[PDB]
Formats: C-alpha cells, structure tokens, sequence
C-alpha cells in the first residue's frame, strides 16, 4: 500500500521520548521508574497467578513502557489542535470528567488508543485538561488570562505541517514520523520564563494555581507523567528511602486480590524557579485494576460516599489511617472473587482458548456453554484492565461545552470495554471451532 509507519508505532515512540525528556527535567521520575521496575519483578516473581493474568492478556510485554501524561490546555483552539495531534498517533478522545463540581475550573478527556491491539503495542494516554475562564469572578483577571491565552502559540509550526500532511496523506513514513514525535515534545517542554510579570502572576496565582500554571507559562508542561507499578502499597513502602514520600491517602479502591479501576497517590518532585518565583512539580504512581460496568461502577461509587460520609469530613493526610481503615471496611461488599465478579456483571473480562481446549477442539461431546468450557478449561478468563481514570465525585451542558471546543465527541469507554470483551469472545469462539 504505502510506507508509512503505523499509528501505534508512533505513539510508542513519542511516550518513550516524553519519558526521557521528563526525566531530564524531574530526575526523581527517573528514581521512580527504578523502584517500579524492581517492584513489578517482585510480583512477577512472587506472585504466579499475577504473571500467568499478564501473560494470557497481553499486558506483560506492555507494562514497562506504560505510563500517562497529564497536561493542561487554555482555549477552545488549543484542545481542538492537540486533539489533532494525538489523532496522528492513534489517540482519540475518551471520557469526560468535569471538575467544576469540586471548586477546580477545569474541564478533560484522555486521549488514548482503544482496540485491545493497538493498547497492547502502546497504551500510552495523554489527560488534557481544559481550562474554563468564567468560572473566574474577577471580570480583569479573567480578561488578563483570555489576553495572554489568546495570543500564545503553542504548537510549532512544523509539527502543524506534519498534521495537515498526515492528514491530507492518511499517514506518515518513518523519517517525517520521527520529526512529528520531536516536534510535538516541544508543546510539552518545561519553560522557566514565565509570559506575565510577578504582579500578573501573583492575582493568576491566588485566584486558583491552576489559573497561574496555564497562563503564566509558555504552553502545556507536562503535570505528571505516571509509571504503572503492579503492587502501590509496595511501592509506597519503598517511596520514602528515595525522597519521594508519598501521600498516605492512596485514591481508589482499597487493596484487593482482584483490584478494580486504579489506584493512585502523589508526591512532590521537583521545587521549579520561574522566572519573570518558584513552584512545584509534583509526581504520581498508579496501579490499574479491572475495568467495570455500570453496574460495578455503580457498586463502587457507592461504596466509595459511604466511606467519605463514614469519615465525616474529606479525606486527608491528618486522617489517612482512619480512610484507609473505613475504605477497607466498606469495600467488603464489592466482590473480591474472579468468578463472582463475572457472574454477577461488576467487570469486564476478556475470555482465551486454553492449550487444552485447542487441542480438543475437533470433538464432538464438548461442554455447551461458556460456564461449561471455563469449568473444564478450555476457556480462561481474566479482567479486562482499565485504561481511564478515576470518576469525579457526584445537566450536559458542560460536556457539549466541552465537546463543542473539542470538535467532537468524546468516546464512551464502556460501550469500547464491553467491544474488547465481545471480540476476545468470538475470537475464542474462532479457536475452539464454536
Ligand atoms: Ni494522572
């Protein structure tokens, strides 16, 4: 057909040139990406059923390259271009999360592949936060902030080339590829020099950090990038021996056999200068667990307002022990059980032929049901790992005003969770000549 380099490819290469710009600027990245290695061996070798989910998934040749950006945009145009963008590298937009309800004027989605084949060569996503200036009530800083913003060009001007190309082209060669990746990066570099003066940034500044950290900057620097360890209460035994010591406070799930959604704390890495004086950048870890229904999503947000109301008061560093300790109480009720997961419809699940059934797979007399070839072991099941991020605590005008400045609309993650699942099923089907 033609030389270009597949999507997936690209994305694999622009998050593994992330990582190493990254850990040039935050070196405490580079210390933690070392504990997660070690970390994630441990598992593998402590835990063999661990190992053995990983291998049937696919997920064992992914997981030491798996990580998240998160970055911030200012303007409609800003999203709607580095929507553009992500799109050469196989990301498209899913999920909404608006955190207008919790007091931060923000509005996101995450970028990221979506077929369980493409993820496996790279499941690299990008959260990207949209900045909403009305909710600023001081009408000169809101015009000070749309002023700056409106002007700031973020983009190169060759990157803009390489998506209008791709675009008009359906692709990319290897050579223009590699130029893409390096002049994206550029959108996401740190930059000390501040575009206001220390007064601009004083009022951005108290008016919400998050105000400041847009505006007052060149463009979208990278807010974390996070590492997938197999094991965070592991890790966060091992965070303060290197410096990072993290929030006691893990948000998600308590800990769990067969762990659901992710889990997720923070750390400080970095004390940055900016120049026009000095600000934070701050790390995160994560552990992803398996991807759940409405059903089990209504499950867990119900058993996670339970235990933030047994708490009598938002979760914090001064309380941590008392959380964690009713996280756990109130977490009983959701299923910790493969099996009972499945039946009761809480997680999706991707469903494998077995050695055993494929070499029985021209006879007659097999079992016929799905409960049947699982019982007898020709079918194995694990869950379907989840690749978005935890919901915001709880009519759409936010999220048309969101997709109006996207120039589409988001994607529905459950509706592409229960199609992995659907084509893990006919494929096994396929295998087993059902
Ligand atoms: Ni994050």
């Amino acid at each position: 057909a033609n030389d270009f380099v597949s999507p997936d490819s690209i994305r694999a290469q622009f998050s593994a040139a992330m990582s190493l710009m990254y850990k040039q600027e935050v070196p405490l990245y580079g210390t933690l990406l070392e504990l997660v290695s070690e970390i994630n061996q441990q598992v593998m070798a402590q835990q063999p059923e661990v190992a053995e989910a990983l291998r049937w998934t696919g997920e064992i040749e992914r997981l030491d390259q798996e990580r998240h950006g998160a970055i911030r945009v200012g303007t409609a145009e800003e999203l709607a271009t580095i929507a553009r963008l992500f799109a050469v590298m196989g990301m498209q937009p899913v999920g909404y999360y608006d955190l207008s309800s919790a007091g931060v004027p923000v509005h996101s989605t995450a970028f990221r592949a979506v077929h369980e084949q493409s993820l496996h060569v790279s499941p690299f996503r990008v959260f990207t936060s949209l900045l909403r200036l009305e909710l600023i009530d001081n009408p000169q800083l809101r015009e000070l902030a749309q002023s700056i913003l409106a002007k700031r060009q973020i983009f190169t001007s060759r990157a803009l080339e390489l998506i209008a190309q791709c675009e008009r082209e359906g692709g990319l060669d290897a050579a223009d590829a590699e130029t893409f990746v390096q002049e994206a990066l550029h959108t996401f570099r740190w930059h000390q020099d501040a575009t206001v003066t220390a007064e601009q940034y004083q009022q951005l500044h108290d008016q919400h950090r998050l105000i400041a950290d847009v505006v007052a900057f060149k463009g979208p620097h990278i807010n974390h990038l996070t590492p997938r360890t197999l094991d965070i209460d592991a890790i966060q035994l091992g965070m303060p021996a290197k410096g990072i010591p993290p929030k006691a406070v893990v948000e998600g799930p308590p800990t769990r056999r067969h762990p659901i959604l992710l889990r997720q704390t923070s750390f400080k890495a970095l004390q940055e200068t900016v120049a026009f004086s000095h600000t934070a950048r701050f790390g995160e870890i994560e552990q992803r667990g398996a991807a759940l229904t409405p059903k089990g999503r209504q499950l867990y947000d119900k058993l996670l307002d339970a235990t933030r109301v047994a708490l009598g008061g938002a979760p914090a560093e001064a309380n941590a022990e008392r959380y964690m300790a009713l996280l756990q109480a109130n977490f009983a009720e959701f299923p910790d059980d493969l099996a009972q997961m499945r039946e009761q419809g809480l997680a999706y699940f991707r469903y494998f032929a077995t050695e055993k059934g494929l070499a029985a797979r021209d006879q007659e007399g097999r079992p016929t049901t799905l409960q049947g070839l699982i019982d007898a072991g020709h079918v194995h099941f694990e869950a379907l790992v989840y690749e978005d991020f935890l919901p915001v605590s709880a009519s759409n005008a936010n999220r048309e005003a969101f997709e109006a400045a996207l120039g589409l609309q988001v994607q529905d993650e459950l509706a592409l969770y229960a199609q992995s699942e659907r084509r893990s099923l006919q494929a096994c089907a396929q295998a087993l000549n059902l």
